[PDB]
Parts: structure tokens; sequence; C-alpha cells
């Protein structure tokens, strides 16, 4: 119930919403069908339109209008926004030339510049040189601020998630807004775009920066708008509130636009229907420029224009049908369109198995538009599993298709030419981001960025402290001119010991055998350097990693790589080796092959056995430090040790050979050199967190061998590649993974034939940020370089997503 009969007078987009039954005045009330009875009459003005005309200059005030040219009108806070153009001789700020703000030029009584953020729905990241002719106040902003060529959006690259994710800083999974459509089993209630669910506080997670700002005393605007306030309306509201007096006024600002998105839908992302609407968003932005100029805050507030996401080319017809796949159609439930999500129709029917419609939806038909994967198994640069209202089976969409449960679901709903969803790495669905203002850099181009670091550079820009959240703090601080944050690297947790030669060969019974028994005073000193860490410098190029909790481990030297050696779960934690431009490849001798050779170093009771392989007939064995790459046949013999062994099963170890035979070289030629730090990941309970020993679902059978969940590689090497990995001056260039340690390779569709057709697109596909491994590993990387903290953290959110320019 709402009691409609109270009024609007004096109240109109009041910022405190008044509760039930009393009839609201705010940004919402429409929304809610709530505003008062004469809501529409004094907050909706539309009279004579949004623009100053010479003949109004001066005019008599008249309270009917939409916007005002009479002289009082600056001081009440409601000209229209071109007033001091037409009437007073000024100039569009449009027309003006750019000038660095080195110093907030603000009005007295404003106690820190104001953040103004300007979204835009659907703005693909190319629309900044595709449309560059069109929008000269938002090119003007660009080229003048900072800005990025494009920002990664997170997935699913729908609305509400990334919005939600602009606002908090947080992954999808963990603020709770997973899509634009969800069930939560808990509450047993459905969220949808149309109705009232989605307004229920229960659905949004995390801490938006509205009530970040509140609880530090930070007073906001309301970010919100009904469908049905004009964009011009919205903008002198902005405006009207930035002449508030000093203790009502708010610091923070937001405007949502529904375009480019509305029509990008019906015409496709390049449509020649999208160069008015790309207009019509330019135009909006001179308002607000041209008000800010007005009210002398051009040079005062820091303006962020941003996108959610972009915009595909999809139509009716590249629809992929459930119906065509799967017998018992009719017993699951779709969440369908550019990705599909999959459960059961009903939790009565005891007949429902996951097992049995992932097999009839895996590489059925040879063009397949769709993969299909239990969550737990999507690449984990997505984070995109732990929350109840994210269904077990997920389907990731090819870019340019949809899925559907059946035919008669596109037709009894061709329409729509464009949409988005799909993968965040996607080029298409890039969308933009731009920095103006004192405290963001002037004529400066950045490195692409996820938006999940947005929240915490918004927060910076207020002097908020952010809640805890998955940006990097710091990674973004090259955006900004002042209010860098400076943070400290993490303590070690955990010292490492360094263990010399303990135990003798025959105190070992692990069941392993090797062909090394094979006998020098020149070569014996020489042997002994290299296990007390001679070469450590060469292998081990950016300090050890620091180990962020507490454990037991080992640091183990040898003349070509370096470990940390976990004595909890019987294998190394991370293995770091440098491999040069001139490196050579060799075999593994046939005497050789299944060589095991106990470390002399680590006691048999902290050492893996070779008999659990053996009796386990599902699970084998690999090597972290490749046995290919030794530099000598002597230094061979360290690649076999038991310390160096990880269980792997034998559809991973074809993927694993083909990245440590061929791929490693690859990438030293190519780079001129790499170090490689490699490892195993336990992430049980898919929630992007390292796991405690007592969160390992399998073992190696009959044994205390753990068995990773994935295996990751940080591959680095000098960004100016004229310069060895190993003799590095300058800034580093990473790329990383983190490979599903799966038993078998359903996942890549042509695997039946050699690795050379399919290896490299399973790594592509689960390509990873540095900052993706620390969170599953609890290790700190990159402790000890020539680089400045903060570009390192950047360097560690950085992702290689291998799409073209
Ligand atoms: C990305 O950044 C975020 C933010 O930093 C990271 O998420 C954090 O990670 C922590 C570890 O997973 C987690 O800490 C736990 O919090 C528990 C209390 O949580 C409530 O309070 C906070 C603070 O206000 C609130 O934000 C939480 O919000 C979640 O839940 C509500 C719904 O209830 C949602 O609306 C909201 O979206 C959010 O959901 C997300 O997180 C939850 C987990 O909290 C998931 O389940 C959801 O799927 C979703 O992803 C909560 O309202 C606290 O009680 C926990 O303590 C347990 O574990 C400790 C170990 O230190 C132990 O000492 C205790 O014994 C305790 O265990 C007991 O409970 C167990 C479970 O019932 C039981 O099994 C045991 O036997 C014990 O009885 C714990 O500290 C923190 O909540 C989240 N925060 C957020 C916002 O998500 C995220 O990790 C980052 N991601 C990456 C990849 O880096
Ligand atoms: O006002 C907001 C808004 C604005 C908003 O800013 C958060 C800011 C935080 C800081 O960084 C900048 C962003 N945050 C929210 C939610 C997340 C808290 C909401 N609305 C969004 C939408 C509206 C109005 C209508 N609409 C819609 O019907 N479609 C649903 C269907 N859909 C759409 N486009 N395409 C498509 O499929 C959009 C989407
Ligand atoms: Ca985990
Ligand atoms: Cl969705
Ligand atoms: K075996
Ligand atoms: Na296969
Ligand atoms: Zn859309």
């Amino acid at each position: 119930w709402t009691a409609t009969s109270g009024s609007c007078k004096g109240r109109c987009f009041e910022l405190q919403e008044v509760g039930p039954p009393d009839c609201r005045c705010d940004n919402l009330c429409k929304s809610y069908s709530s505003c008062c009875h004469d809501f529409d009459e004094l907050c909706l003005k539309t009279a004579r339109g949004w623009e100053c005309t010479k003949d109004r200059c001066g005019e008599v005030r008249n309270e009917e209008n939409a916007c005002h040219c009479s002289e009082d009108c600056l001081s009440r806070g409601d000209c229209c926004t071109n007033y001091q153009v037409v009437c007073k001789g000024e100039s569009h700020w449009v027309d003006d030339d750019c000038e660095e703000i080195k110093v907030p030029e603000c009005p007295a009584g404003f106690v820190r510049p104001p953040l103004i953020i300007f979204s835009v729905d659907g703005f693909r990241a190319s629309y900044m040189k595709k449309g560059s002719k069109v929008m000269p106040n938002i090119e003007k902003l660009r080229s003048c601020g900072t800005h990025a060529p494009y920002m990664r959006p997170v997935y699913p690259t729908k609305t509400f998630p990334n919005l939600y994710t602009l606002a908090t800083g947080l992954y999808p999974e963990s603020h709770g807004i997973v899509g634009n459509s969800m069930y939560d089993p808990v509450f047993d209630a459905s969220f949808h775009l149309r109705g009232r669910e989605k307004f229920n506080h229960r659905w949004w997670g995390g801490q938006p920066l509205w009530i970040t700002a509140t609880k530090q005393g930070v007073r906001a605007g309301t970010f919100f708008w009904s469908v049905s306030i004009p964009h011009e309306r919205r903008i002198l509201t902005i405006l009207q509130w930035l002449s508030l007096p000093d203790n009502e006024r708010p610091s923070v600002y937001a405007f949502y636009s529904e375009q480019p998105d509305f029509s990008g839908h019906k015409y496709g992302p390049f449509g020649p229907e999208m160069t008015n609407p790309l207009r019509e968003i330019d135009k909006t932005v001179g308002q607000l420029m041209d008000g800010l100029k007005q009210l002398r805050l051009h040079r005062c507030v820091n303006v962020i224009f941003v996108g959610d996401h972009g915009m595909e080319d999809v139509t009716c017809d590249r629809t992929e049908f459930l119906s065509n796949y799967l017998t018992n159609v009719d017993d699951i439930t779709l969440v369908p369109g550019t990705l599909g999500r999959i459960r059961a129709k009903s939790i009565n029917n005891s007949k429902y198995d996951p097992k049995t419609i992932i097999a009839a939806l895996t590489c059925k038909k040879p063009d397949q538009h769709f993969k299909p994967y239990m969550k737990q198994h999507l690449p984990k640069r997505l984070h995109y599993a732990n929350n109840r209202r994210i269904e077990d089976i997920h389907l990731l969409v090819d870019r340019r298709w949809h899925v559907a449960r059946k035919p008669l679901d596109v037709y009894k709903k061709c329409f729509f030419q464009g949409d988005h969803g799909f993968d965040n790495k996607v080029n298409s669905m890039q969308t933009v981001f731009v920095g103006y203002g004192p405290t963001f850099k002037y004529r400066t181009k950045v490195p692409p960025f996820e938006n999940i670091e947005l929240y915490n550079v918004m927060c910076d820009l207020l002097g908020l402290k952010p809640a805890p959240n998955n940006g990097t703090h710091g990674s973004l601080n090259h955006l900004l001119r002042t209010n860098t944050f400076r943070p400290t690297m993490p303590d070690e947790v955990s010292r490492p010991n360094y263990p010399g030669i303990m135990y003798l060969q025959s105190e070992f019974d692990l069941g392993c055998t090797c062909d090394d028994k094979v006998e020098n005073k020149l070569e014996e000193l020489n042997k002994r350097l290299h296990t007390k860490g001679s070469t450590k410098e060469r292998h081990l190029l950016y300090g050890r990693p620091a180990v962020l909790y507490r454990t037991s481990y080992d640091i183990l030297y040898h003349t070509d790589f370096e470990s940390g050696y976990s004595e909890i779960f019987l294998m190394p934690l991370w293995t770091s080796y440098t491999i040069s431009k001139q490196a050579e490849v060799s075999s593994i001798p046939e005497h050789l092959t299944n060589c095991v050779r106990p470390d002399v170093r680590v006691s048999p009771g902290f050492s893996q056995n070779c008999l659990a392989y053996k009796n386990d007939k599902q699970m084998s064995y690999g090597f972290l430090f490749p046995p290919y790459l030794s530099s000598s046949p002597e230094a061979k013999y360290d690649a076999f040790l038991v310390t160096n062994m990880v269980p792997m099963y034998p559809a991973f170890k074809r993927v694993w050979a083909y990245f440590q035979r061929v791929l490693v070289k690859k990438y030293a030629s190519e780079r001129n050199g790499v170090n490689v730090i490699s490892g195993p990941i336990f992430d049980y309970n898919y929630d992007g967190l390292r796991d405690t020993e007592d969160e390992i679902k399998q073992y190696v059978e009959g044994s205390s061998i753990p068995v990773p969940t994935h295996y990751y590689s940080i591959i680095t090497s000098c960004l100016d590649f004229t310069q060895p990995a190993d003799k590095c001056d300058g800034p580093l260039s990473v790329s990383s993974f983190i490979l599903p340690h799966r038993p078998d390779n359903d996942e890549s569709c042509n695997s039946s034939e050699d690795e050379s057709k399919w290896v490299e697109e399973l790594m592509k596909m689960h390509t990873a940020r540095v900052r993706d491994i620390e969170h599953l590993t609890g290790l700190d990387f990159y402790r000890k370089t020539s680089r400045s903290y903060s570009e390192i953290l950047t360097l560690k959110t950085y992702l290689h997503t291998y799409e073209s320019e």
C-alpha cells in the first residue's frame, strides 16, 4: 500500500527515501509504483524543452519550465545546461582547448573533488575509435584524461552482474548477482528483470560504493534512475544536487544510460542505426560538462565514463537447441541465451543425472557452438562457481550464438541482431574506461585492466577505505596523479628449512628404482655447490615466493631448478627454473624411463613412494622441472628426484608433456629466454582459494599423497625482448595458466589428434593472472625485483587473452 495523497512540493528528487505507506518523490519512486500524486507535475517538468534560446535570455522566471534562462537561474542552480553559452557568450566545454588540471579548482565550501560516474550500457570498446567522429565530448574526455584501450568486464557479460561488480569490486560469485536471471534454492526465490523480487536486499551482497561512502560520512547521490526519467532531467537533477548547501550536498553521483545497449540488441553492434544513439549519449555528456562549467566545477570534479560490457552480432538463426541433443529435454530447466545454466526441473525426480546430461552435450556435432562444463571445471579466470545460485551444469556458448531448450522458445517469445553475455575475454564483450579530472592523469593511456579493480579507485578518489574486495589495491595507481594507495608487501608467514644430506639410500623403502649406479674431485665440489644454491640466481630471478600461511617446507637447490617442497602435501608448492633462448631439448633416455630417486635431504616419512602409483590404476606421475630441459646428462638425474614428482592422470600427462617438451622451448625462443614457476593447486571446494589439508577429496590410492585439482605455470621474461630473461633491466612480461587436472580430455573435442592440434588451445582457454595463482596457493611472487611495488601489482593482475587486436 502507498498513500499517494501526500505531495512532492519541495521534495523533488529528495535524497532520503521515505518508508511506506508514505508517498515517495525520489528518483526510483516510479519503479515501485509509489510516487506522490503530483510527482510528474512538480518533478518531471518538460515545458519549453531542455535548451535556452536567444529569446528566453533574461526571461521572467516561469516555474513551469523544464529549465530556466532567467537571471536568477545560476543562484537557484536550475539553468538549462546551455544557458551561459546562449545568453552570456560562453563556449561549450567541448570547444575549449584541453588544459592540464594540476590541482582541483573548486568553489569555496567544497571539502574534496566530487566524483561523477557516467555509466553506459553495452558500450563496446571499439566504439571509441569507430564512433569517434560523432562523439566529440567523449573523445575530449578520452584524449585529455586517462583512458584504457578497453576494460575487461566480468563473466557473464550481462548488465546486472557487471554494474554490481563496478559497485562492489567483487566477482559475481561473491556479490551474488550471478546473472540477469537467478534461482536461489535456499530462499526458494527467483530474481528476474521484470518484477519486484530483484528489489529485495537479500540478493545483493558485498558493500557497494554508495554504502561505503555513507558509512564513512561521505554523502552519495541516489545511483539509480527509473527508465521513464529522461536523460536531460537526470543531468539537471545532478547539477541541482551539486548546488545544495555544503552539509547537504553529495560528494559522489551516478548517471546510467540504457544506450547504446538498447539499440545494439535491435540493430547489431555496428548497425547503421547505431550512429544516432552514440550522438545522443555524446550530447548528454556535453550537457553535463557544460553544466559543470556553469557551476565552475569543470576543473574540480573527477568524471568516470565507463561501460558494463560490449555487444556482439547474434541472430535467431544462430541458436543451438538442447532438444537436438537430449532425449529427456522436459526434465531440465535451462537459463538460456549467450550462456546456459541447467538444473533439474523437479527436485523430486530421482532419475535426474548430471553425468548423462553432460555426456549427451559433449562433442556431439562437428561444429557444436557451445561446450558443457561442470562449474568447477570452468576456467578459473572466470571465477564463476562459488555460489549456490550458479547451477552445477554450465554451457559456455560460442560468440555469435545462443543456446535454447527447444525451437518453440525462440519464436513463441527474427527480432534481435545483437547480444552479450559471452566469455569475458571475447573482444566484442570488452568495454570502456575514461577518467578525467584533477585526480586522474593528463593525456595518459593505461593498459587494459579489469572492472573488478575500479571500486578501489573510486574509494581512493573519495578518501574512503574500501570494503574487502577482489581488486588488487594499488594495481591501478598508475591511473592517478594523487590519492595513490601505497601498500606494503604481505609478510612471509612460514620460513623455509634448508636441509642438507641427512638420509642414507637404504633408509628409503619407496618401491622406486633407477638405473643411476654410475660413478672425480673436479666435478665433486661442483655438484656440492649446486646443491647449496650456487646457480640459484639464474633459476630464481625474482626472489623466492613467500608462503603466506603456516606450514612446513624445505628449499631444495639443484643445478637446473629450485623448489619449495611441502612436507605436508609431499610435493613442491612451487618449482622455479630458467630456460635460455639457446637451451636444448633432449629425450628421457631409455634406461631412465621409469627412474625415480630418493632425495637424501628429505625423510622417507615426508616423501612420496612409487608403490602407491603402481597400485593406483587410475593415477600416474609427472615431474615439475622437466627432464627434457636438463642442462646435461648428469644434471638430468636431479629431475627424477622423488621430490620433483607430482601425481598426474595419464590423460593430463599428454597435456603436461607437450607443454614441457615443446612449448617451454618455443616460449624461450620467442621471448628470449623464460623463467618458469610451476606447481600444484588444490581447490576442491572451488572457492578460488588454497585448500587446507582437510578439504582434499582425493589421494593417490593407499597413500597420503594429495591429488591436485589443477597445475599452474607462471612464465616470465623481459618486456624488452632484446634483453634475455635472466639479464633484464626493466619491466617484465608474464603469461600464466591454471590447467585443470582432469582424468580425461573430454573438454578438447580434437584430443584424439596429435597434441600439436589441441593442447595449446586448451592452455589458452585456461590462461590466468598471477594473482589468481596467488589466491589458489597462498604464495606471493615477485618479492625481489628492481621494479616498484605498484608496477608489480599491475603485472600480477595482467591476463594474456590470446584474442587478436
Ligand atoms: C573476493 O573477495 C571477497 C571479499 O573479501 C572474498 O570473499 C570473502 O572470503 C572469506 C572466505 O571464503 C569469507 O569469510 C567467511 O565469512 C563468514 C561470515 O560471512 C558473512 O559476513 C560477511 C561480512 O559482512 C558478509 O560479506 C558475508 O556475505 C556472503 O554471504 C551472504 C549470504 O549469507 C551473501 O549475500 C553475500 O553475497 C556473500 O556470499 C558469498 O560468500 C559466502 C561466504 O561468506 C559464500 O558462501 C557465498 O557463495 C558467496 O560466494 C556473510 O553474510 C564467516 O562466518 C566465515 O568463518 C568460517 O570459517 C572460518 C575460517 O577462518 C572459521 O574460523 C569458522 O569456524 C567459520 O566456520 C563455521 O561456519 C562454516 C560454514 O557454515 C561451518 O562449516 C564450520 O563448521 C563453522 O561452523 C568466513 O570468515 C567472506 O565472507 C567472503 N566475503 C564475501 C563478501 O563474499 C573472496 O574470497 C574473494 N575471492 C577470491 C577468489 O579471492
Ligand atoms: O539504474 C540502474 C542501475 C545503475 C547501477 O549503477 C551502478 C554503478 C556503480 C559504479 O559504477 C558505475 C555503475 N547499478 C544498478 C544495479 C547494480 C546495482 C542499476 N539500472 C540498470 C538497469 C536499469 C536501470 C534498467 N536495466 C534493464 O532493465 N536491463 C535489463 C536487461 N538488459 C539490460 N541491458 N541488456 C540486457 O539484456 C538492462 C538495467
Ligand atoms: Ca579452496
Ligand atoms: Cl543470466
Ligand atoms: K598408476
Ligand atoms: Na576429447
Ligand atoms: Zn543488453
